[PDB]
């Protein structure tokens, strides 16, 4: 039942900011780092709620854990075999990610476990990850006719390398086969039909595993140990898009945003805004805990052009869509979007909001047209303003936040208590870019 508000008014955007830690990065380092031989220290780390299911499964399984505390965790490993049996069952709240990663790890255990989530969860399959891992010779049970949970798994199996052609696309299925194949007997392999995150595999490398990327098959060989190491977070790219969007729909905005993650499976949403004639720019790339990073500048020196948004870039650009919807907004000309079928029905939802504020736009069935408000040079508001229901999806209301950089009339938006969980200093940076968000309950 909360919401944020905007006034109109011409507004500055710039300053040098750090965004919080990548949230898969910061959770497969508790994977790994758990079951690592010495301790890991981890810096930069965002604690979502995959982190804090997979944090309590492990400290449920006697590995000592100090933090997070002000984004740093140190790990004290026990060893691909220093895993001990929980004693109940492991809560995984609504963490899909954890239950399927953990998955694949814990039916190579010695011990029995079983996996319970929250009514959300309980009503996600499991089936996708069971099944390859039964192939493996994993004893895997699943609950009813949909294979939802609880996932009772039983412990004390010899598990053999499998090669696996994944029917359909997941970097979560993808890892729990992976991770299963750890300790599986010789060569475990899956082949993705479609491109996937590969935070995973990056992570492992990392951790000193050998993980081979040979096009869409991805494998590797058990019987290996993982090694303790400092592992820096990388600062969330999707979080950081909205800065980058914001920067590129304000005149004279000034913004450099540091240590953002550019994993090639996660900057679509740089790529877009290049082809749409954004200033920004790419610099002081560097590698840390096995990710690559760099700084972005972005600047509002010219108007955005609509374009026909290039479809390699969308499983690289799906999460950020919503706010690129925004930039289209203010871009020059009409924006389409096709191949995004995927699309909570964010193109709906968005559709919805960006109508209220007076944008044309047509949800389609791939995708939308967006017809953008913009003219060369003129920075004059896009947007009129009004009420607005975000579903409370925490990417929609930060989307439409940063349509208050070019309003005529107040915004309110409605159902925002999810942002701080996904963005913690969202409201803080906005702020101190000159974007006031006043939040109210």
């Amino acid at each position: 039942t909360q919401q944020f508000s905007i006034l109109p008014g011409n507004k500055a955007f710039k300053g040098k900011f750090t965004v919080p830690g990548d949230k898969s990065v910061s959770h497969r380092s508790i994977m790994f780092g758990a079951i690592a031989e010495g301790t890991t220290h981890v810096t930069g780390f965002l604690e979502g709620e995959d982190a804090l299911a997979t944090l309590q499964a492990f400290r449920d399984m006697g590995v000592s854990i100090e933090g997070p505390k002000n984004g740093e965790v140190t790990i004290h490993g026990v060893g691909m075999h220093g895993l001990k049996a929980p004693a109940s069952a492991l809560y995984m709240g609504n963490s899909g990610t954890s239950m399927r990663l953990l998955s694949g790890m814990l039916s190579a255990q010695k011990f029995d476990s079983v996996m319970t989530g929250d009514a959300s969860l309980s009503k996600r399959p499991m089936e996708r990850i069971a099944k390859p891992l039964r192939l493996m010779g994993a004893q895997i049970q699943t609950t009813g006719e949909k294979g939802t949970p609880p996932v009772s798994i039983t412990g004390g199996q010899q598990l053999k390398g499998i090669q696996y052609d994944l029917p359909m696309a997941s970097a979560q299925v993808k890892s729990g086969i992976l991770l299963a194949g750890l300790w599986a007997e010789g060569e475990t392999s899956v082949t993705e039909p479609e491109p996937t995150r590969d935070h995973t595999e990056r992570m492992l490398r990392a951790f000193g595993y050998d993980v081979k990327t040979e096009g869409n098959k991805i494998s590797l060989v058990g019987g290996g140990k993982l090694v303790g190491t400092n592992i820096q977070v990388p600062s969330d790219i999707s979080s950081a898009a909205f800065f980058m969007v914001g920067a590129a729909i304000t005149e004279g905005a000034d913004v450099v945003l540091e240590a953002v993650g550019i994993n090639p499976t996660r900057t679509g949403v740089i790529e877009i805004l290049k082809q749409m004639g954004a200033d920004l720019t790419v610099e002081n790339e560097r590698i840390a805990g096995g990710e690559p990073i760099a700084d972005i500048h972005i600047k509002g020196s010219r108007t955005l052009k609509g374009i026909h948004m290039p479809e390699d870039q969308v499983p690289l650009a799906i999460d950020e869509f919503p706010a690129l919807f925004i930039a289209a907004a203010c871009a020059e000309g009409q924006t389409v979007l096709t191949g995004a079928a995927e699309l909570s029905d964010r193109i709906q939802v968005m559709a919805d909001g960006l109508k209220i504020m007076g944008i044309d736009c047509t949800p389609t069935e791939d995708g939308i047209i967006i017809e953008g408000k913009g003219k060369s040079g003129d920075w004059s508001p896009i947007f009129a303003g009004g009420e607005i229901e975000s579903h409370h999806d925490h990417r929609i209301a930060m989307s439409f936040s940063m349509a208050g950089l070019r309003t005529s009339g107040p915004i309110t938006i409605h159902g925002t208590e999810t942002v701080a969980t996904s963005f913690p200093t969202f409201t803080e940076l906005a702020n101190r870019a000159g974007l006031t968000i006043e939040v109210s309950q």
